[PDB]
């Protein structure tokens, strides 16, 4: 979450 999750490559990147 403070760094990434693990479900991202959607928003995150």
């Amino acid at each position: 979450v403070r760094r990434f999750p693990w479900w991202w490559a959607f928003l995150r990147r």
